[PDB]
C-alpha cells in the first residue's frame, strides 16, 4: 500500500554494503597476497 517502498529496499543496501565493504576489503589483501605470483602485466 502505502510504505516507503524505496526505503525498505535502501534499508537492504545498507547491511548489504556494510558487509560487502568489509568483504571487498578483505578480499583486496587475501588477493594481493595471492597475487604476486600473477599481478598485471606491469
Amino acid at each position: 500500500g502505502k510504505i516507503p517502498v524505496k526505503a525498505i529496499k535502501k534499508a537492504g543496501a545498507a547491511i548489504g554494503k556494510g558487509l560487502r565493504a568489509i568483504n571487498i576489503a578483505s578480499t583486496a589483501h587475501d588477493v594481493y597476497s595471492f597475487f604476486k605470483p600473477k599481478h598485471k602485466k606491469k
